[PDB]
């Protein structure tokens, strides 16, 4: 934990880094070149506070009269059936497509969950189409209405490209409401000023223009209904009409109390034809207030019209089908008609006498409109550069906490000075090799050879003046490579030209046989068990030069054989016969042959893996070899990753 | 208690902490999802201050006709046994029942305590119904009023689904005041604009819209008649006061001048919507008590977890004894295994240890004074006679003859364990009604010569004072390669330190987790105290996870 090595493991792990901060600066263009745009455009209103339009503009009158005014609630997408398909298309500069719907009327099936049916239109042509709602797929063309199911649809100008899907739903006015408040906002920016600075946030850039200019044109309109209103018959005509519209009503109540004191399309041309006539009446008057505010040649006036005679081929083709069902459901249908459409009327009425009433009381004159609503051509989000950077610290954060975290992961030992700390003589720090015979003559020039070599010079040094030349080699766990160093060494021992024997005493699970070629009877356990004799075991390694004595067949008593007194004629004997013996025992940490054997030799030292065994493992192999009366003359390195190990080729 | 400890041991108790956190998690779950759902609605007023009008709202004038508008003192729940049963019916989308209660008359029962007579419905079908009181079941059809017992019920419109039990609580008045005026909420976001932003929460949505309209009516009507009835105490004076002729007159054009005044004085409070209710609940909170769950989870997995270390004091490692200078000898891991271990499973991890506790004795073992060794626990359940057994059978397979004697004279059991001739023991040598040849047995598993305790003694320490326990052990260490003796704790009894004085070599034995540092201290220490010197532990019972041993071939 300190710079010079934090730098120093970096460039070490600089695959892993960029790799990860790449991925997610990768991640992050796919989101930055694949997420929706939105625009935002502001418009500015101009008036004589504020701080109550501020959320009289918020407020469910003025959107609410939007919304119905556009026909919001009908949202459209086109169809990508994956989550990237609009922005791959975008990608490749196909234009999106979009369509016009200036009536919709779903089966409404409005259920608490699915309270916002869906359909698909699948684009035949540039004049006729299809719908599927849950299979049932009309075929209809632009001009004519759909009226089938229970189903009005009139879609028009559809764009044109053919077999596109556009999904439609008639999310409800609330819903309508609630997004458009969301990405619509207010401000001042004088904190006194006359200066409403609207801004409304959305993806496709014109229907926003569109919206925004709707918003202050409706509260525009509000305020010269202030103008218009205090004068205008309108107001007592409301106020005398409100009467006998709920008489009606009454009536109307009173007449299904005495019906009363379930065919399935009854009730759907009965919500349709009453969703007509709240049309139809909100249109008239509607029309009531276009006349004067505006001209007959108008658009908007024409668009009344166009879809009022729409409506009225809707309710014909409804009569059409309500003439046709039996009389006990047309008696029920008339009655429950005239009830509803007049529960209908009268809450329009009762919407109608209160916005009146609001030109009364609002104290503002002029209301101008400075400039209409434009879009700004740069869409604002997703933030260009500000999520990318994002990605960039991201991946740099999530790189150093997990390469610390797996730097205070491995706890094996890293250098031979983790050894040398606690006090144990590394002897020598065989490197990795990359590569069935022996390294030391097949390879004989290999790195890991020419360690073996100085491991060699170094105990030639130090293993003079022991007690006798028998030298045993215990590996700190299995897998700590204590064959490989000892069959080498023997093997580097033999070529220089002394006689040297290779004693394979690890009963339990030694290999050594199947790696030199063997006959693998009457090998070291058979001579304990009595029934081999010393020189039938004996056996000639051709490669290395050096004589081999297998464990032969794993004995059930291990630890009770290698306690027998032949083990000690055998080395008594070997030893007066060969200038080196070489031990293989298994760990001392599994089991208590090492410290058996360790009862005769000169020499005995510990063979440790470079990140397998940690120092724990060499410290109590170490100090359970001193109980048990061996002393451990030091220990071993091996495998050391070349990054570490200071040898190199040279030559 | 570090980090790396931390993990290690979260790791190791990975099940108990991923169990507790899942399972509060699973609480939260289903409380998040059970717990009804709570929508709420919004209104608009308008004005022209605000601040005495955001306590006249929620003044019990207004909700108080609010009530007596809807009849809300007529309280109707679906009835559900558990306390969870309206949560699963709504999720296994069960359409919630619901009734209209037109007029409601309760026998008036109304107690000090039980003010609310509480009853519930039994709904027989879409027509009928029955009601019981207290067990007297009174059947009723929609439209005709049930005037009985002084109750009077004008129920209409009943729901669907029969059978259903429906409770009903004419709570009052005050009470139906109360909990409204906890639901409703004022506010202003303008500290001067007029607006002000009614909220109502409840559960029916449907209810709660119709009802915020009501106190936003009642209170545009109250507006409309304080106005008014200032000019209208003056006019209902003015029509007490009329009777000079031409102050008359004058009184006449005033009279004239309040009277429309009344009716057209409507202004100063604006609704600029009217309620419309949220379809997204507010509370339950999801996802916001399921992290919360999550957390609770973890912070009291880990505040019991850190208990629970803070609980043991046992041995943790030999590492703990060799810092207080105490040469544990082995560390024996636990066998998951009536013969001899030893030659039951000869290849056991706890087999192993043993022999590698055989060597490392035997290095220890030359240089004593003589060949008996004294193994005593540090207290009962230590183990010791597993141990001492199990070497006597790992010696005795090497080749040396060894003789087993068992001098827990007060509750040993090795004769209950290598099959025994019970007659003549160790006690009955030292009362000298035995000789030294009767004592000795043969185990055929382990091949080791056993002396069993005999029949507990009415005085063991005195006994093993007697003269003929040193002649025993003479004889036996002439004619034997290895003595290994069993003596009890010598914390409770001071056996131990009597048979010590005769032992060339004495071992305390320790189970893992069980004894603490402390107990091996103190018999160390009394050990010495009585001239016998400890040579060290051999901790027992260690779990295979703070075991360095482990199976290798």
């Amino acid at each position: 934990i300190d710079l010079g090595r934090v730098i120093g493991e970096l460039i070490d792990h600089r695959k892993l880094i960029i790799s990860i901060t790449s991925v997610f600066t990768l991640f992050a263009i796919l989101y930055a070149l694949l997420a929706t745009p939105i625009y935002e455009t502001d418009a500015l209103i101009q008036i004589e506070q504020s701080a109550p339009e501020t959320a009289l503009l918020q407020s469910r009158m003025i959107l609410g009269k939007t919304i119905d005014d556009l026909n919001l609630q009908i949202q459209i997408e086109q169809k990508y059936f994956p989550v990237i398909g609009r922005g791959l298309a975008r990608l490749m500069g196909e234009k999106p497509g979009n369509i016009d719907i200036t009536r919709l009327y779903l089966p409404d099936s409005d259920d608490i969950s699915n309270n916002t049916p869906s359909i698909i239109l699948t684009v035949k042509d540039k004049e006729n189409y299809s719908i599927n709602s849950d299979g049932i797929q009309l075929n209809g063309v632009v001009g004519t209405l759909l009226n089938e199911k229970g189903i009005s649809l009139l879609v028009n100008e559809i764009d044109a490209k053919p077999g596109d899907q556009f999904v439609i739903t008639q999310l409800p006015r609330l819903k309508a409401i609630s997004d458009l408040l969301k990405s619509f906002s207010v401000a001042d920016l004088g904190k006194d000023t006359g200066m409403l600075t609207l801004t409304l946030t959305g993806d496709n850039p014109k229907r926003i223009s569109h919206i925004l200019d709707s918003i202050s044109q409706n509260y525009l309109a509000q305020n010269i209904a202030r103008q218009a209103a205090q004068d205008a018959k309108s107001l007592e005509f409301l106020n005398q009409q409100l009467p006998k519209v709920r008489a009606e009503l009454d009536s109307a109540e009173d007449k299904l109390n005495a019906y009363r004191k379930l065919n399935m399309e009854a009730k759907s041309v009965l919500d349709q034809i009453v969703n007509v006539d709240n049309q139809l009446n909100e249109l008239t008057f509607r029309e009531a207030e276009v006349s004067q505010l505006y001209t007959k040649e108008h658009p908007t006036y024409k668009a009344l019209m166009e879809k009022r005679q729409t409506l009225q081929e809707e309710k014909s083709k409804l009569n059409k089908r309500v003439s046709s069902m039996p009389s006990t459901q047309q008696e029920v249908l008339r009655l429950s008609r005239d009830v509803e459409s007049g529960r209908a009327v009268y809450l329009q009425l009762l919407n109608r006498q209160q916005e009146l009433n609001i030109a009364k009381s609002s104290a503002i004159g002029n209301v101008r409109i400075i400039d209409n609503a434009v879009t700004d051509p740069n869409p604002v989000r997703p933030k260009k550069t500000i999520i990318i950077v994002i990605g960039v610290v991201l991946g740099l954060i999530v790189s150093v906490v997990l390469v610390l975290f797996q730097v205070f992961l491995r706890r094996g030992i890293e250098s031979p000075e983790q050894l040398e700390e606690i006090g144990i003589n590394v002897y020598a720090s065989i490197p990795i090799s990359e590569w069935d015979t022996l390294l030391a003559v097949g390879n004989p020039a290999d790195l890991a050879v020419e360690a073996i070599r100085g491991l060699r010079t170094s105990l030639h040094f130090a293993m003079m003046e022991a007690k006798n030349n028998v030298l045993m080699i215990s590996g700190a766990s299995p897998s700590a490579g204590m064959t490989f160093i000892s069959s080498n060494l023997a093997a580097t021992i033999a070529i220089t030209g002394k006689k040297v024997l290779f004693i394979d005493a690890d009963l339990r699970k030694g290999y050594a046989h199947k790696m030199f070629g063997h006959k693998n009877d009457k090998g070291l356990s058979e001579f304990l068990s009595g029934q081999a004799a010393a020189e039938m075991i004996i056996d000639k390694v051709e490669g290395g030069g050096f004589d081999y004595i297998g464990r032969g067949q794993i004995p059930p008593n291990p630890a009770e054989l290698l306690m027998h007194p032949r083990f000690e004629q055998l080395l008594n004997w070997a030893s007066q016969n060969y200038d080196l013996i070489i031990i293989d025992t298994p760990p001392i940490l599994a089991v208590t042959d090492a410290a058996i054997i360790g009862r005769y030799a000169g020499t005995c030292l510990l063979v440790a893996r470079f990140e397998k065994n940690t120092v724990k493992e060499i410290d109590v192999s170490m100090k359970r070899f001193e109980q048990s009366g061996v002393v451990v003359k030091g220990c071993i390195l091996n495998g050391v990753v070349k990054k570490a190990s200071s040898y190199y080729r040279y030559g």
